[PDB]
């Protein structure tokens, strides 16, 4: 089998990126937050805590033949952002873009803070990551990928975001019509749960490729590049008035400036990663400071090649015995 669903950034900036999703039976049709740094699947549902839903389509189990909740168990997720939720489990069927799992643990949010509540567009997220790092308990559940990988052509998925435009999740093989080149494969470390990889090094705009090993992890659901502060700081070194802001909380620039490019490393190849993907606009509205895309990791504990970086490739998550990732430039 194989599936094959549009991904569509959530607002102007790219901030996320949603895609349709058909859970239980009849099919309820919630738009969900792909995340490959995350590994629950859960749902604004009918259990939600009334006050804190705010224009998510929710999942009602009740009206679903196929849903059955699974006795006990329980889930609760505490995001890298201070953001949270948690409630109770169901399995059911889940289908995403012609690909279907029975028997999917779908998690019901009982409650969300305030940081979900208000992406009125994001009706729950879709976990990619290693099911190691699912949050279910006392039984640990399985990841959409997970469930659907025996079925699968072939054991891998990939991630072909847009920049300003949609874009694709395909599940159980390549499209080589959607990138340039050849793929470049390189290694994962499965240990913490993530896509974990080596890029080989970076260059900034037209400046000579640095060769230096940075450890990250490959997440879909961070919307942006955070990388050592001496690589960040080299970057925004090369943009008048670039400045780091603590008030703020990063780096910002002049809206006026043209950003340079930014390239990373993975294997001998490289990704170049357009100075345009690096705006994130005004800090608020109507102001002339810019939020950079570029970011320090200093005080996260992980690098993260997150939106900013992914959307510049096209991405394979392969899920083999040894999983390992890919990149090509599109
Ligand atoms: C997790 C909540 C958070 C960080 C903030 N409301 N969103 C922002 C929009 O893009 C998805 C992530
Ligand atoms: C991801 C960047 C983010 C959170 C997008 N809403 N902002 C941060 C503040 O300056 C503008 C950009």
């Amino acid at each position: 089998s194989t599936g094959s669903a549009t991904t569509t950034p959530i607002d102007s900036l790219d901030d996320a990126y949603i895609t349709p999703v058909q859970i239980g039976t009849p099919a309820q049709t919630l738009n969900l937050d792909f995340d490959t740094g995350s590994s629950d699947l859960w749902v604004f549902s009918s259990e939600t805590t009334a006050s804190e839903v705010d224009g998510q389509t929710i999942y009602t189990p009740s009206k679903s033949t196929t849903a059955k909740l699974l006795s006990g168990a329980t889930w609760s997720i505490s995001y890298g952002d201070g953001s949270s939720s948690s409630g109770d489990v169901y399995t059911d069927t889940v289908s995403v873009g012609g690909l279907t799992v029975t028997g999917q643990a779908v998690e019901s949010a009982k409650k969300v803070s305030s940081s979900f509540t208000e992406d009125s567009t994001i009706d729950g997220l879709l976990g990619l990551a290693f099911s190691t790092l699912n949050t279910v308990s006392p039984t640990q559940q399985k990841t959409f990928f997970d469930n659907a990988k025996a079925s699968l052509d072939s054991p891998v998925f990939t991630a072909d975001l847009g920049y300003h435009a949609p874009g694709t999740y395909n599940f159980g093989f390549i499209d080589t019509t959607a990138y340039t080149g050849s793929i470049t494969y390189t290694a994962v470390s499965t240990k913490q749960g993530f896509w974990e990889w080596t890029s080989t090094g970076y260059a900034v705009g037209s400046g000579t490729f640095k060769s230096t090993s940075i450890d990250g992890i490959a997440d879909t659901g961070t919307t942006l590049l955070y990388l050592p502060a001496t690589v960040v700081s080299a970057y925004w070194a090369q943009v008048s008035g670039a400045k780091s802001s603590s008030s703020v909380g990063g780096y910002v620039f002049p809206c006026s400036a043209t950003l340079p490019s930014f390239t990373f490393g993975v294997g001998s190849a490289r990704i170049v990663i357009p100075g345009d993907y690096i705006d994130f606009g005004p800090i608020s509205t109507g102001s002339s400071s810019c939020f950079g895309g570029i970011q320090s990791s200093a005080g996260i504990g992980i690098n993260i090649f997150g939106d900013v970086a992914l959307k510049a490739a096209f991405v394979v998550f392969n899920g083999a015995t040894t999983p390992t990732l890919g990149f090509a430039s599109k």
